[PDB]
């Protein structure tokens, strides 16, 4: 199995792998040697995925490739936690909308040779590895676009924690792309 | 349980770490209250510094109010280390005659707690320090305006000093000190999370 | 009668008052003869007032009356000091919480027939004669609760100099009540 259409997770290449889209418009996403994937999407409602880790956690993620889009998308490093339910975003580059708006705007951090801005912000009764449930997204947002480099998650992790923003188990970790109601490409090789 | 003392040493008491270091010039006491509270008196100290906190230091809000009153050269300062590497760094909100540490080695500038802070990064050439004689650097953030009580957010600083390519290595101690070098003065000082 | 609502200063009975509330519930400040005044207040926020002297200092100060509380309020000699700016309370009664609740205990003083325990404490950009400023606030509380009698303020001065806690010129000082998230009442009459 190599491009794929319908939301999922799995196994390729020796990585863990997460896509999932609302069915809006069309999103490709194949599955490449080792660490690597690449993504097409055009008019897209919402999707998100990438290569990454079962189990997140404390991790140096080491990340290359490129990314392009004419509208709303991102490139994070993607995770969940349950126990407290948490959706987290390490954003490295957006497009025509930097996320998330500054609404919950919380403080700063630096990591990886960046300064990045961190938010909190809410779903109410919203998807989630657990259902139609209430949760909190973290976020930090580099301050200038970046395609490439390490994300250091546990220096993120220490200044969300300082900031009150907890978070539960680990579930899964991954260096994503995202669509919101865009078109762009992708093609990001993620390692330890 | 000891109250006041007069010689070097590191321990528990109130429910939090304290450290006390003094060279044994001239005269100083470090007086151990309830809770997060210390003080000390010093006259024509030779070197001393130290206070309460924790034993292991990283990102905090740390609360502190108090008094601090020197007639030369002393200052009001989170401090404390990490190794590997080896780092002596100082959040200096308060000073007497000697703002340190001197206009040396200016890095740049940081916004925390409502203040402006200049960084300074600096160099200790075999010194005493908590793995004994060896070289390292100093971090420094200092205040712009003396201020004595607040909250020091030390991830404001710990970023803007990795910002500026002063990297930490594994926390040691954290504590809110005062510092007295060849002065005399007093402090009270009670920290909390 | 002349009673009052909103935060303000004066002469009333050939004595100064002041009287401050942050506006949170509901305070009356009554001016009567000479230096009595009345105080009534229900689920108040922060409010202090009472008559006694634009000027402060060494003074032998006598009070009588009444004083009431369901919660935390306070009656006690009360004043300000500016270069050093300082706010300073002799407390002789109090409610449900003795200030300053233990913070910043310094020692002891016997003055008019009573013990008190002196404390330092510190408010860190807070409401003052000045504006917003940080200041001190210096601390005599009566080891037993009473009301009326006489406060020698120079015991209580000298005192606090032996503790390092050392004074400014002189701004006012008044027989205060006080509460805080708090209803009760009080009657008070000052004299030298």
């Amino acid at each position: 199995q190599q491009c794929i259409t319908s939301s999922q997770t799995g196994f390729h290449g020796g990585y863990f792998y997460s896509f999932w889209t609302d069915g809006g418009g069309s999103v490709s996403f194949c599955l490449l040697n080792g660490g690597r994937y690449t993504s097409q999407w055009s008019n897209v409602g919402n999707w998100v995925g990438g290569k990454g880790w079962q189990t997140g956690g404390r991790r140096v993620v080491s990340y290359s490739g490129t990314f392009n889009t004419s509208g709303n998308s991102y490139l994070a490093l993607y995770g969940w936690t349950t126990n407290p339910l948490v959706e987290y975003y390490i954003v490295d580059s957006w497009g025509t909308w930097r996320p998330p708006g500054g609404e919950g705007y919380m403080g700063t951090v630096f990591s990886d040779g960046g300064w990045y801005d961190v938010y909190r912000t809410q779903r109410v009764n919203a998807p989630s590895i657990e259902g139609i449930r209430t949760f909190y997204q973290y976020w930090s947002v580099r301050q200038q676009k970046r395609v490439g480099g390490t994300i250091t998650t546990g220096n993120h992790f220490d200044a969300w924690a300082s900031y009150g923003m907890n978070l539960g188990t680990h579930n899964y970790m991954v260096m994503a792309t995202e669509g919101f109601q865009s078109s762009g490409s992708s093609d990001i090789t993620v390692s330890d």
